[PDB]
């Protein structure tokens, strides 16, 4: 039973109705940056005793923090911005959350209703702008619609395939006095009618039948499995089927487990990609068959019967036509299959030991590898040390680039929602704000942002947010003085012709630039730089043991390349396993 | 006669066609940040010997720098970004350029054509997203359309009412080989048919007639006059009509001149707003009657005959119905009127000396004022000192907030395009990147970013750009540890109830946070902090005299309020002339 | 009701539009491609493994034949009044089921679909998804131009026919041998039927005749045809129906046959909107 700060017969501002609407949704944390059009909302926020605001230093920081909050908790992330320049600063985050299917509710202030469409002060047609990059959005046109729209926004953001919903609120609506009705019905008849029913037995038994008739089965798991760890784990025990994971699915199945093939795809392991290439049964759970994984579609799992379980019917049969499919929650599908597999266990007698041994040979022949040059720090090694010292239990957020791939390759995530990374949109500047949100959502957790120098500086202003909010965010900065991933493609495909990928100062090219230590010092955050591999272990240990925020600048040779690599639109036979920029 | 790096019969990449297309438009500088979808374009850029790239550290920095480049030169600003997160980072800048009518061409890389609309890697429907916040945009669907589209983009961006044009270029188009045709006709029959004809004599004589019959005429000039300084100056000599300017029009008429009423509007001078209030003739040249200027429309110039000259017919009669209007270039209208006024000078005998004296009384009674508390630095004073030491000849860019208004109030701009400020959208983070573009466009000019602490930190990463590019950008940081303008409205209208407007660290609230000096030190930029008014003069002098970039952290009491202030939607009788947060 | 539709079946869906596969119902097996090619592929397999598969659904087929015998398509004959269902059956017989048939929308459309045995595809031309009245006569025009040697008949309703009656002029001028079998019930029949079943027969603007002369056929469609120089006739008695249709077919060039039908007829069977097989209505009319 919810307790309002207002009397049931007492009129109050629309802004106070909106904040209470958030409280009734169970919101405990928002990331709000004030402005003229959203002042009333911020005033109402101070009157709330249950909602905490984390003030960012940039609204892109705000929305990325809401993302990190969401990805690390499974709860909706909430960001708030003013009209115009505030709203437009959210755009990258909205698109990011849509492509990665992250539950997010964004609230934007708007100019008074009568002035909409008149090029007014700080006016942006944000509903128009963000229509194609949100799951849904709203323009609130009456104070009385606030309770319903807020309820629908949270419902849409969190149900089905999760995604961002934006709610645009005119200033005069925030100022209008009214008595809210909290017991109004949502108006989503179309959406509700298309919500998948629980998986039917006929389809699940079809899958179990294929499993018993296969000899080379492979699990292909992704972001859709993040809430299905126990079920998936149970499924693997009952079948003995090896697990290949997408970038978004890392940790759904324990990466340190023997049955784990780790990540597949463009920079996936040789043995994971091998498994899919030679499989006769592909169990695609919570994945969307993106070309970063599949490469050339006709060659992808070309000899396999494909099972696809997705909660979004639009994804099933999009890029590849499955032999068997289930449109529904993979969590429920796993539960259903686990019961069948258990009851018929002594009848099925599942044993893919020969297939598994074939894959273990591939693990031995072509494991993840890196080269150590003198006392220079291998970025791959730095992440391995982090894994060891944190016992693989840390929450890891990243930027985008080489360091992102290495963070995905050389850290064995034991649970889902440890791994926070922009996959679909691949937005630089994501790491630090996402770590902020994750730390607020998980106050007792070890939170580390494994960032690149290009990515880190993009939202470096959020260091101020970290200090002021006293968040124990660790920054493991893999510093190669380059836009590394672009540099790598220049090396492989453009004869190493540099086109604006160097991030240092050419007038002093053998000096580390900028000095990231001083960025941290500016915000009262303790920091250090390590250059020799021998000192790396103690340096990381110091970062972890030092209470509160900490920045470790890890200097790395820039000639490193991410391996293996399947070229764009290529096949498994095109995989590159050696070479760098030396 | 243009000289290509390719033979007329030699096929070459679409990316090389695009870069040459820019060269043929006379482009000398671009602000490009590389990514996968735009790699080919960046490779082609290195093959150009005439185009310089300034690599930003954030694409918002890139587009804001292109804006500063444009606003300070009158040339189109050119920014380039990759697909997805690169493109979405341009959005605030695009909207900003549209609202302030700034000529800008933005080029974005895009996923291969066949993959458009499939939620591909780093894909954003950027043409959809930016349709309502650009003057026009394009999705290039064939390599052969590149020369025409680039020509149309520059034409549309610079002709009529200037604005941003975005061109989206799929990667496969950049890679396609072709032989370009540079002599193809533009396809803009509708736009060209609506281009205003040169002002007719009948309309200009109508205006001169009203001037000779008026006794209290006031000039109301804005951004549309930025290329009409000589003509407007000549016009004022021939008529003796006092000049009131918008935020966007500052410097069109010399602010230090006796006939200058400086800025009108919400934070305009009392005497400027007085003039408009009691005028019987309002000469609105290159303005759009925005409510920041007009307040309550029915009360604005309520007793005046209104003359409106605008190049955009959609602006004429929008918010206020003029008695006389000219749809055309105000530059040409001024030239036409100046000839008439000169030939009939001894016949007209124009003399508004009585009106001017009435306004001078208002200047004496209610001038721009500020209060000095002990040895604390008045932000208003700091700008006045800057004015004196630079002889009012510096290029000034700003952020948004109190410091922006003071930079507009207490600096006497002698020429147009000295003043670079986000007016319509009012985007924080604009100042530093805009100064970057202005410095590149004007290498010999004194360029100063008058920034707020909230605004400055938003794009603080561009300090790296400044050092690497060796730009002599000066930063005058007015530091009040607050989101000042929001704080002011909290004081006036919300009983000083703070709602997330403090930018320092509450755990050490009497320490300056962050330490902006260390942000500068991180990027090898010399810096200093001044706290006492007595030291302020030498500190600013040191900033100016020190070669290269420099940051001056000016500590200001936060209780300062911007005055005068006409409340939102208010009238001249509602003007606030005293009070602060003390 | 989807949940009840084929509720105990494994579903195979072959469609050339991937957006259709898994839209309303999730198939156990699917093929996204040309069904023509899928059939060719399966036919080769079925032929090569014929003696191995030994397919025989004779028991199932017999179960369905019992249903054919118990519940066939049926209609009732009242005195000498013309059953619209019968009129279409006679047309089927006299054209040997080889005619191109276009229709309007309504009761006559359903009867044209129920009581004519189409032997080949593209004989049946009817607006299904949108269900647009006025489609029949112009569609017959296009079909006749495309198929100059074919028997083309527009089985139309009086409401549907008058909507694009102006195309009679097109038919004469272009000299198209378009036959019009007009099933005339003086009503918007299908709407009238739903009024009877679900609104206690409360008429809401479904009568198309003249209330000032309600037992006169209005309008006189014969004169519409005469206006465009098209020979026409009206038949009212079931006994005269056979010769009348024969005359329409044997008369060279365009021809209009106005077939007067009792309006109380209902299209049967009927499964109510969003209903199940257990809800099927097999008897009743507007009498
Ligand atoms: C530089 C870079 C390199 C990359 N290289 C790789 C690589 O080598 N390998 C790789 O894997 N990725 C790589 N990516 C990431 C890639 O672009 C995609 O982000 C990712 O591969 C897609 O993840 P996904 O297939 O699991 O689908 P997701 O984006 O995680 O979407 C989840 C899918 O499951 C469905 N779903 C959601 N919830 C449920 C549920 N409860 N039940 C059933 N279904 C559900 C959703 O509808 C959706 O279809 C890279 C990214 C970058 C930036
Ligand atoms: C915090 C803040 C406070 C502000 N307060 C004020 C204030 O007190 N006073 C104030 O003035 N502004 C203020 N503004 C700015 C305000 O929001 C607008 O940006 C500005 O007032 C509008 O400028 P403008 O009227 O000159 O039109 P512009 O935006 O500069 O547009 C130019 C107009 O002239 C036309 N034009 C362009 N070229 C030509 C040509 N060659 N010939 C003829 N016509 C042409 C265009 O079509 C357009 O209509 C403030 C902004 C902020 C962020
Ligand atoms: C320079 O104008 C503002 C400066 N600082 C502000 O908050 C710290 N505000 N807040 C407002 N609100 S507003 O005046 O009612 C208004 C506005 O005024 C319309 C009024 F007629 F109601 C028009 C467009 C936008 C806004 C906005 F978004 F800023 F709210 N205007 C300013
Ligand atoms: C992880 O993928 C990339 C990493 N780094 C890159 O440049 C440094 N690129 N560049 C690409 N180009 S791409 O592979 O042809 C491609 C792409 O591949 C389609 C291919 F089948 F042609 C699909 C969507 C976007 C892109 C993009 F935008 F990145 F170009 N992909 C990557
Ligand atoms: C430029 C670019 N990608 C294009 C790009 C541009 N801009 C944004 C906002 N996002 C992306 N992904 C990368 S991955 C460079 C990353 O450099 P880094 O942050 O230092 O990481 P690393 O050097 O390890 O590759
Ligand atoms: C929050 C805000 N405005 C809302 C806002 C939010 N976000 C953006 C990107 N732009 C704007 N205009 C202002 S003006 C605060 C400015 O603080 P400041 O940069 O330190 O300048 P000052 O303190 O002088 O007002
Ligand atoms: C009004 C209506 N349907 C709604 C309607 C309205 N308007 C158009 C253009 N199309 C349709 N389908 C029908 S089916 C009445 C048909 O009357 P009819 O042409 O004489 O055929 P019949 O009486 O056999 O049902
Ligand atoms: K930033
Ligand atoms: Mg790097
Ligand atoms: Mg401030
Ligand atoms: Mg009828």
């Amino acid at each position: 039973t919810f307790i309002s700060r207002f009397a049931p017969d007492q009129p109050r501002k629309g802004a106070d109705i909106l904040v209470e609407a958030l409280e009734r949704q169970g919101v405990e944390t928002v990331f709000a940056y004030p402005g003229g059009a959203s002042m009333e909302i911020h005033q109402a926020l101070t009157r709330s005793s249950s909602i905490r605001n984390v003030l960012p230093r940039h609204e892109q920081g705000g929305v990325f923090a809401a993302e990190g909050y969401a990805r690390s908790s499974g709860k909706p992330g909430i960001c708030i911005a003013t009209s115009g320049p505030g709203a437009t600063n959210l755009v990258s985050g909205l698109a990011d959350a849509l492509l990665d299917s992250v539950p997010l509710v964004a609230i934007t202030g708007q100019v008074p209703r009568r002035m909409i469409g008149t090029d007014a002060f700080q006016e942006t047609p944000i509903v128009e702008v963000t229509r194609s990059i949100t799951k849904h959005n709203y323009l609130v046109m009456d104070v009385e619609d606030i309770p319903r729209i807020i309820e629908e926004a949270f419902f849409l953001a969190t149900s089905g395939r999760p995604g961002p919903v934006l709610v645009d609120v005119p200033k005069d609506i925030q100022q209008q006095l009214a008595i809210p009705n909290w017991e109004q019905a949502m108006r989503l008849p179309g959406y509700m009618s298309r919500m998948p029913k629980p998986p039917e037995d006929s389809h699940l038994e079809q899958i179990v039948r294929l499993i018993s008739e296969s000899k080379k089965p492979v699990l292909y798991v992704g972001g859709g499995c993040l809430n299905s760890s126990d079920e998936l784990g149970r499924f693997v025990e009952l079948t003995g089927i090896p697990v290949a994971s997408t970038l978004m699915g890392l940790g759904s199945y324990p990466c340190d487990d023997e049955l784990s093939l780790h990540m597949l795809g463009m920079h996936g392991t040789v043995y994971a990609n091998y498994a899919v290439e030679h499989s006769d049964l592909l169990l695609a759970f919570g994945v969307r068959f993106d070309d970063r994984v599949t490469g050339k579609l006709e060659a992808f799992a070309s000899r396999a019967k494909i099972v696809h379980i997705d909660i979004d019917s639009a994804e099933i049969g999009k890029n590849k036509t499955p032999h068997v499919s289930v449109c529904g929650d993979v969590k429920l599908a796993l539960q259903g299959m686990n019961k069948v597999l258990e009851n018929r266990a002594e009848e099925l007698k599942l044993d893919f030991g020969v297939w598994r041994n074939e894959l273990n040979v591939q693990k031995q022949k072509f494991p993840l590898s890196f080269k150590t040059f003198g006392e220079a720090i291998p970025p791959q090694y730095a992440i391995k040390v982090l894994d060891e010292l944190t016992d693989g239990k840390a929450i890891i957020s990243t930027g985008v680039g080489q360091h992102q791939m290495w963070a995905a390759q050389f850290y064995n995530y034991k649970k889902p929602r440890q791994w926070l990374s922009s996959g679909g949109l691949g937005a630089m500047g994501f790491g630090l704000p996402a770590a902020i949100g994750a730390s607020v959502a998980n106050p007792d957790a070890i939170v580390v942002d494994i960032d690149g120098d290009g990515s880190f500086i993009m939202n470096v202003q959020e260091l101020a947010t970290i200090r002021v909010e006293n968040l124990p965010v660790k920054v493991l900065l893999l510093n190669n003085q380059h836009l590394g991933m672009v540099m790598q493609w220049e090396d492989r495909f453009y004869k190493a012709n540099r086109a604006h990928t160097f991030l240092g100062d050419p007038a002093q090219e053998d000096e580390i630039f900028p000095n990231m230590l001083l960025f941290a010092a500016a915000c009262g955050i303790p920091a250090a730089r390590v250059t020799k591999k021998a000192d790396l272990r103690e340096a990381i240990q110091t970062m972890l043991d030092t209470p509160g925020p900490y920045l470790l600048d890890v200097i790395c040779p820039h000639q490193e390349h991410v391996l293996p690599m399947i070229p764009s639109g290529g096949t498994f036979n095109d995989v590159i396993t050696e070479g760098d920029g030396r």
